[PDB]
């Protein structure tokens, strides 16, 4: 009941030099300095294929006027901009090694600063992808295979008991967000994985090492 409240300077300060080191990147942070601008850029499919647009420019302007409560909120706002324009810009294009670059720099930069405000970390993805089972054999990382909405999967070698039976393809190189779990006094989420372990265990619910 003791929430953690962040107010707009405090997220401003620590936070605005690692979006300053996104935009000093030359000549990977120009594609996102400004809003993605479809007629002037003549790609009048991009909003069909990208419902949520963000850029550095947007994102310093929510940093200014104190439009983020908590950090995360920020460190989403910054994925969503990488996310969209891997998304839109094809693998072998210059705007999507750009994108991978600023990514990179980010990744190095966010983690002091979040511990700073008092989290674990910074880390917004997986490490790695989830080995998946072959419907005793199992799928790894970056492995082909072929899916049905999202449910059974099989290996391409080989392409509940009481369950009456019935009778696409894909690559397993997604990561999915790192879970969280809440502090039980200030509110803030952390990482399962960071801060939960094998030999502890918390049955009046998770309380950080700030609050403890
Ligand atoms: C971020 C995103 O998803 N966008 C969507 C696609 C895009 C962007 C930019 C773009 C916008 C503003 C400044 C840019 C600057 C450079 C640049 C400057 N120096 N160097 C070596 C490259 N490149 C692309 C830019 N173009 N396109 C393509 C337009 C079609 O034609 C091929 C490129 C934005
Ligand atoms: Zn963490
Ligand atoms: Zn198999
Ligand atoms: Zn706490």
């Amino acid at each position: 009941s003791r929430k953690k409240i962040f107010k707009p300077e405090e997220l401003r300060q620590a936070l605005m030099p690692t979006l300053e080191a996104l935009y000093r990147q030359d000549p990977e942070s120009l594609p996102f300095r400004q809003p993605v601008d479809p007629q002037l850029l003549g790609i009048p499919d991009y909003f069909d294929i990208v419902k949520n647009p963000m850029d550095l420019s947007t994102i310093k302007r929510k940093l200014d006027t104190g439009q983020y409560q908590e950090p995360w909120q920020y460190v989403d706002d910054v994925w969503l901009m990488f996310n969209n324009a891997w998304l839109y810009n094809r693998k072998t294009s210059r705007v999507y090694k750009f994108c991978s670059k600023l990514a990179e720099v980010f990744e190095q930069e966010i983690d002091p600063v979040m511990q700073s405000l008092g989290y674990c970390c910074g880390r917004k993805y997986e490490f790695s992808p989830q080995t998946l089972c072959c419907y005793l054999c199992t799928i790894p990382r970056d492995a082909a295979y072929y899916s049905y909405q999202n449910r059974y999967h099989f290996c391409e070698k080989c392409f509940d008991p009481s369950q009456p039976q019935t009778t696409e393809k894909k690559k397993n190189d997604t990561l999915d967000p790192e879970p969280f779990v809440d502090c039980k006094e200030c509110g803030r989420k952390m990482h399962q994985i960071c801060v939960l372990h094998y030999d502890i265990i918390w049955p009046s619910g998770f309380v950080c090492d700030n609050c403890l």
